[PDB]
């Protein structure tokens, strides 16, 4: 699968990123990750606070 933020690595990790346009055009690496769903419940979380609410995630429920 490919998250909308998470970019898997060829050793087993997974970065949750969002990009951030309000930021004078900069990026928001929350961190790296263990597995691609750990990186996308985090980028789930800078998805929500960036978009304040109602936003696009990789898992739009499960907070």
């Amino acid at each position: 699968k490919h998250y909308r933020g998470v970019r898997q690595r060829p050793w087993g990790k997974f970065a949750a990123e969002i990009r951030d346009p309000a930021k004078n055009g900069a990026r928001v690496w929350l961190g790296t990750f263990e597995t691609a769903e750990d990186a996308a419940l985090a980028y789930d979380r800078a998805a929500f606070r960036m978009r304040g609410s109602r936003a696009l995630l990789n898992f739009p429920l499960r907070v």
